[PDB]
């Protein structure tokens, strides 16, 4: 079987992205953020506490006749930002655009951090990474994708994240028709549960390209491209009036600029980040200067290609034993 639905940024800055979620019987509609760099599947429900919920769409366990708690399960998982959330689990029909999974683990969240009730366009998250870095205790869950991956046409999935457009989530088959040139696949490590690979060098704008590894991770989940100190600087440095801001945290530049592309290898391919994909946009309405879409991982400890780097090209997370990355441009 297969699965294929649209994804869409949440806002005009393409902080994220989110795509409808069935949950239950009857269906119930969520609008979940797809994250490559967690491996939970919790959502807002009639258990959250009621004070730390916006405008967000509950999933009501008692309304699904197919919900089952599992009893003695519970849930704790915190993000880079600091936020957080925890709660208990039950297993219920979740589908996915039209590629349905039954006794799937989905955590009900009692509590959740403020940044989560701040975002009343996301729902929950649906973790894509691997299962190791579940959080449900004592025994772990499997992702949706792991539990799909019997009934799947081919152990995979795809990302085609939009530029301020919708995009498409698709699990188990590779449309042809959504990239060109063809696909380039990189070895992962699954050491440290995520989707971790070896990126071959870098090149900024029309200059060469450098030949130097820079292990980071594919992370549905995070906004921006977080690359090492020396890397960040010798892009900026082609952008006569980018400075790195302390006040906002990290490099800004005029809005009126024309920023330089950027190129990341993946083995022998080159993957070229349009330089308008690097422009996240004003730091604030009407403001004169623009936050930069490519920032030091220096603080992360960890270079994390989000959302910027992947939306440039049609990813294919290989799910096979022995798991691949593939990208195309688009
Ligand atoms: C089991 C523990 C796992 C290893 C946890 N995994 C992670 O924390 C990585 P993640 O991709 O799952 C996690 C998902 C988020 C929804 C919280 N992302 C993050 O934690 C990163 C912050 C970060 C990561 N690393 C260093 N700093 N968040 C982000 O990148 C958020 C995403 C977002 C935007 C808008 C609305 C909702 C969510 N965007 C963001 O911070 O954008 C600006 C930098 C412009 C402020």
């Amino acid at each position: 079987s297969t699965g294929s639905a649209t994804t869409t940024p949440i806002d005009s800055l393409d902080d994220a992205y989110i795509t409808p979620v069935q949950i239950g019987t009857p269906a119930q509609t969520l609008n979940l953020d797809f994250d490559t760099g967690s491996s939970d599947l919790w959502v807002f429900s009639s258990e959250t506490t009621a004070s730390e919920v916006d405008g967000q769409t509950i999933y009501t366990p008692s309304k699904s006749t197919t919900a089952k708690l599992l009893s003695g399960a519970t849930w704790s998982i915190s993000y880079g930002d600091g936020s957080s959330s925890s709660g208990d689990v039950y297993t219920d029909t979740v589908s996915v655009g039209g590629l349905t999974v039954t006794g799937q683990a989905v955590e009900s969240a009692k509590k959740v951090s403020s940044s989560f009730t701040e975002d009343s366009t996301i729902d929950g998250l649906l973790g894509l990474a691997f299962s190791t870095l579940n959080t449900v205790s004592p025994t772990q869950q499997k992702t949706f994708f792991d539990n799909a991956k019997a009934s799947l046409d081919s152990p995979v999935f795809t990302a085609d994240l939009g530029y301020h457009a919708p995009g498409t989530y698709n699990f188990g088959f590779i449309d042809t028709t959504a990239y060109t040139g063809s696909i380039t696949y990189t070895a992962v490590s699954t050491k440290q549960g995520f989707w971790e690979w070896t990126s071959t060098g870098y090149a900024v704008g029309s200059g060469t390209f450098k030949s130097t590894s820079i292990d980071g991770i594919a992370d549905t989940g995070t906004t921006l491209l977080y690359l090492p100190a020396t890397v960040v600087s010798a892009y900026w440095a082609q952008v006569s009036g980018a400075k790195s801001s302390s006040s906002v945290g990290g490099y800004v530049f005029p809005c009126s600029a024309t920023l330089p592309s950027f190129t990341f290898g993946v083995g022998s391919a080159r993957i070229v980040i349009p330089g308008d994909y690097i422009d996240f946009g004003p730091i604030s309405t009407g403001s004169s200067s623009c936050f930069g879409g490519i920032q030091s991982s220096a603080g992360i400890g960890i270079n994390i290609f989000g959302d910027v780097a992947l939306k440039a090209a049609f990813v294919v997370f290989n799910g096979a034993t022995t798991p691949t990355l593939g990208f195309a441009s688009k």
